[PDB]
């Protein structure tokens, strides 16, 4: 999107110090969401190769790489995973009520989608606890 694009760090890097540019690295204020959260290093790792470090490249990769092995499924993208779960509940509101006797166990099968959202986006899903 936006926040691997910044080629205005590499223009403080050659006029400030290298150990300068990772400072302006951190405050900007845009990182929330956890895909913002994992390229800034990458871009903290383009500064740190270009101008001559060599060196603290290899460990901000490697802090970068153990939990580039996670945030797996509804961590990245959460806007695609809540569209799915959102579905799946809508739907069990049209099956019952034909057969009124296995409905005893429906309520895992919400109150585990239903707990699935808030993890995602708390504010969308109050719109979906109404009756």
């Amino acid at each position: 999107d936006i926040l691997s694009l910044e080629p205005e760090a590499l223009q403080i890097a050659d006029n400030e110090g290298t150990e300068a540019a990772l400072s302006w690295l951190q405050a900007r204020p845009g990182i929330q969401s956890d895909r913002s959260n994992w390229l800034l290093r990458l871009l903290m790792a383009r500064v740190a190769e270009q101008t001559g470090k060599n060196d603290l490249a290899l460990h901000l990769l490697a802090e970068l790489d153990e939990r580039a092995t996670r945030l797996t499924l509804s961590q990245w993208e959460p806007e695609l995973v809540f569209e799915v779960k959102a579905r799946r509940l809508k739907l069990l509101r049209m099956k019952s009520a034909k057969t009124e006797s296995d409905r005893v166990r429906l309520q895992p099968d919400m109150e585990h989608l239903l707990a699935g959202l808030i993890a995602i986006d708390a504010a969308r899903a109050a719109v979906l606890c109404n009756s």
